[PDB]
């Protein structure tokens, strides 16, 4: 009775935004992403987000081509043989190249599938996990200082414990002496979305005057070396995104002194074994390591309530209730945001169930196999 | 003005058959499958360039149906957005995508094959020195049949063929290898490990470091930069990347960690000619061997690959063969001419071919873009 994959089921869903995205190729009303639902010979379901955007902006992966590679060569590798353990998935994916966001669409289903087999949640699987947990608030670019400092004042009254200042060379040491200066103890981290050049070192520096917990990718986002000699220059550890692929990732970057922070996000690495192991490196290594977002759906953002739920997660992550992007979900139940903590699901899985009602609005159902 | 304004563009989606069929994971593949695209100006130049993404990501991330989406959907119409006076520009263009090299390199030659013909020259003419004819290479997979391994070594020497390449793997290394050193003392030759090891077989391929090897190709994971540094501090020989080199800043990690001393270049992997240009002058200024790596091209991108060979930087023979050793026919009007080891480096504008109208029919399903 190994786990025997009876059927896979897609959803391409298009969720509504209440801030549409404007990109280099036009403007997009709605994130796109699709759903995978696994079922085994028992009848348990694992859930299963592929988050990729609809433009190679953010990072290579794009939707409609990971959609294919998911059809055309992943699933197919995952039919072959009978999994006794989640783990095993990256391992049967090794042979693709690349397409992380693919990859993880599938192997977070597989975590789902075998944590309800075992009728246990999903957060049983990583070690110890917290039932609530505190989140952090990323601000834009606001030019108009008044309004920003009115922005943070609100923020600390709704109780978030930390806040996201993003950032670009007209724009930066500025603002945030504005904040330190109204809120001296406030963590505060700056993201400067691979906005600088290593000739705006100099500008740079200046941040660490600010007692700042990091400074996000502010050179290109596969650049390892230009960091490095930033890292050197500053003690206000950088923090890389676009460049994690990987454990051996961030054993290079540890190598070349790139950083002293991870943003670690699911999707982006390949799934919940290769992120288990990039978290266990960045403890072992004082590598300060936190979960950032994706625009998902309640799917996606259960597992990274989860996961971002261990104890080690100690500075607050890009994690939001459904609502702050969309008007509906495409799960049952809504998350619960109190005072900046956000309650971690429980339940088996990822504990959360599909709504067939909103699915049925939102997007279109397939059945692959 | 002087800026190349785009009239039109085509692609063929072609399938050549190939002599030896190709054994995926998912399947048989009787034929390498590529899309080719055709650039007209106003002038009525066209520039022509290949998209050779194998139809499996087992190579590298790139597949041929995704990187052909990816051509329509967003590098297409960035490519459109500037009136292009510099084919350098591309590129930079493209910079805002992320990955899809093979993608942008397939636009981005045609680009440069365009300019090339506008002004009136032949794309060798913008490479800095180059050669009429260079000496190419030879490839050979394992075979556990020694004797006929040093028979087809004593063939290629027969043929011409200034260097030879051996498929290596755990248990058929030194073998094989000291069996050829044994036999041609002389005669360059380098070996392709394919990832097949682990940093466990140090002292297996220690014991490679003592018959004179060019270099070791890849011995561990395509994605390595660290564990290469290791074996790398530990031999003598040149350990050569590949798959992970994607850029000049991929070079300079691999220099900085000193994970080789040795690049395999392939012009789509690493988005075209521009960014192959900066790799090549950065290997020659630190002192790494480069050489020329192939993809089983059609003559399209096959004769890029010869003009771009042909610099004398290129010491070592490169995987560039006649169309030949791998295809029964070419989708272009002439065969590439291949004299004791030594090819002939295309003269003419441009990447000097022209497609065969006959055999498109053929192979492939014609499209206009625009």
């Amino acid at each position: 009775s190994h786990m025997n994959i009876q059927s896979i089921e897609t959803y391409q869903v298009r969720l509504p935004l209440k801030t549409p995205f404007v990109t280099s190729y036009g403007r997009l009303e709605e994130k796109a992403f699709d759903l995978f639902v696994i079922t085994d010979e028992q009848g348990n379901q694992g859930f299963g987000e592929l988050v990729a955007f609809e433009q190679p902006d953010y990072v290579q992966e794009t939707l409609v081509t990971e959609r294919f590679i998911i059809q055309q060569h992943l699933i197919p590798l995952l039919l072959t043989e009978a999994i006794e353990q989640p783990q095993e998935v990256s391992t049967i994916f090794e042979e693709v190249k690349g397409h992380w966001m693919g990859k993880a669409a599938l192997e977070t289903a597989i975590w789902d599938l075998y944590a309800k087999r075992q009728q246990k949640s999903l957060t049983e699987f990583f070690g110890p996990t917290r039932r609530k947990i505190p989140v952090g608030i990323s601000l834009g670019i606001q030019e108009d200082l008044p309004q920003l400092l009115k922005q943070v004042q609100l923020a600390v009254e709704k109780g978030y414990q930390r806040v996201k200042l993003k950032i670009r060379p007209g724009y930066d040491v500025e603002p945030v002496a504005l904040i330190r200066q109204h809120f001296p103890n406030l963590p505060l981290m700056v993201d400067a979305n691979s906005a600088y050049t290593l000739a705006d070192l100099p500008q740079l520096q200046r941040l660490d005057h600010y007692q700042l917990a990091m400074i996000e990718q502010p050179f290109a986002a596969d650049d390892f070396l230009d960091h490095a000699q930033l890292q050197r220059e500053l003690k206000t550890r950088i923090c890389l995104d676009e460049n994690i692929r990987s454990l051996k990732d961030c054993q290079v970057a540890l190598a070349l002194g790139s950083c002293r922070s991870i943003n670690l996000k699911i999707p982006r690495v390949g799934g919940i074994h290769e992120a288990l192991k990039i978290a266990a490196f960045c403890q072992e290594n004082d590598l300060l390591v936190w979960l950032g977002g994706m625009f998902e759906s309640g799917v996606g953002r259960a597992l990274n309530l989860q996961f971002a739920s261990q104890p080690t997660f100690s500075f607050p992550g890009d994690i939001s209730a459904t609502e702050r992007y969309f008007y509906e979900d495409i799960i049952t139940e809504p998350f619960i945001l109190e005072q900046g903590t956000m309650t971690v699901p429980q339940g088996l899985g990822i504990g959360v169930t599909l709504s067939q009602t909103n699915l049925l609005k939102y997007s279109q159902y397939q059945k692959i196999m």
